[PDB]
């Protein structure tokens, strides 16, 4: 066999995943996810966005016929906040990393392809400090899902830019923003912040009304996240705007004037 299992990774939602040994390419470290036609057309657009190799999305290196082989990343995003050394991260890493981010991001957008589960431990930091986002494309936490989403309602690339802003703002904080035990719980705790939208913005044929939130006013960002930039603030509201339509995209995001 090409591959040894040496560990898993852990996961175990859609398949286990497991770090291997490439015996054919020189023991390099692997992630190999063991596991109908809408599945074979996932992994025909996995296939495909390789052609492009984006230096921003994790390397598919092969389809075994069913076994996927990734390239391992050893660190995400959570263990790089854990381990980072007080007084936490430097400002321009925050931009860099940020950068890499949305750059993958838009690439998957052009492509109409939607992360749907954007989470800082799917975000690989590899040693030369490159971001690479992982877990996408196949069919427990809600602290970083839209309110679409939460409200079952719209499903679209919106989706991956609201997740972004709460990772945005966890680079900063090194804590969650928005920590719910569940959906309503989480809409709560959204609101309690951004504070309650029009009834314009509330999406129509929806089971939880407007009306389900109470005294929700909308709390200053700075006291949520200090040590935030104007330029920051601006993107971030951009970004975790209620309605999905008025929310800013990946490539006009990529312009914002925090990037420069
Ligand atoms: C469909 N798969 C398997 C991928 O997209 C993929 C390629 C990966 C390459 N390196 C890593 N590293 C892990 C990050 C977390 C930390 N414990 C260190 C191990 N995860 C990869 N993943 C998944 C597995 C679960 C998180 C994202």
């Amino acid at each position: 066999q090409q591959y040894e299992c040496v560990a898993e990774i852990g996961e175990g939602a859609y398949g286990k995943v497991f770090k291997a040994r490439d015996l054919k390419n020189g023991g390099r470290f692997v992630a190999l996810k063991r596991v109908p036609l809408s599945t074979i057309r996932e992994v025909a657009v996995l296939r495909h966005l390789e052609t492009f190799e984006h230096p921003n999305v994790v390397r598919l290196f092969d389809v075994c016929t069913l076994t996927l082989v990734f390239e391992h990343v050893d660190q995400d995003l959570t263990t790089y906040l854990d381990k980072v050394p007080e007084p936490g991260v430097p400002t321009e890493t925050i931009k860099d990393m940020m950068f890499q981010l949305l750059r993958g991001l838009d690439f998957l957008h052009s492509h109409r392809v939607v992360h749907r589960d954007l989470k800082p431990q799917n975000i690989l930091v590899t040693s030369s400090g490159q971001i690479k986002l992982a877990d996408f494309g196949l069919a427990v936490t809600l602290w970083y899902r839209a309110p679409e989403v939460l409200l079952q309602s719209s499903y679209a690339t919106p989706v991956d830019l609201w997740s972004v802003g709460c990772i945005f703002a966890e680079m900063f904080r090194r804590k969650p923003l928005f920590r719910g035990s569940s959906d309503v719980d989480q809409l709560g705790k959204i609101l309690d912040v951004i504070g309650l939208p029009g009834e314009e913005d509330w999406p129509r044929d929806v089971a939880l009304p407007r009306q389900a939130f109470h005294s929700k006013s909308a709390q200053p960002i700075e006291k949520f996240v200090t040590d935030i930039d104007e330029l920051g603030k601006d993107l971030l509201l951009k970004c975790l705007t209620f309605n999905p339509a008025k929310r800013i995209s990946a490539y006009s995001a990529l312009s914002h004037p925090y990037f420069q």
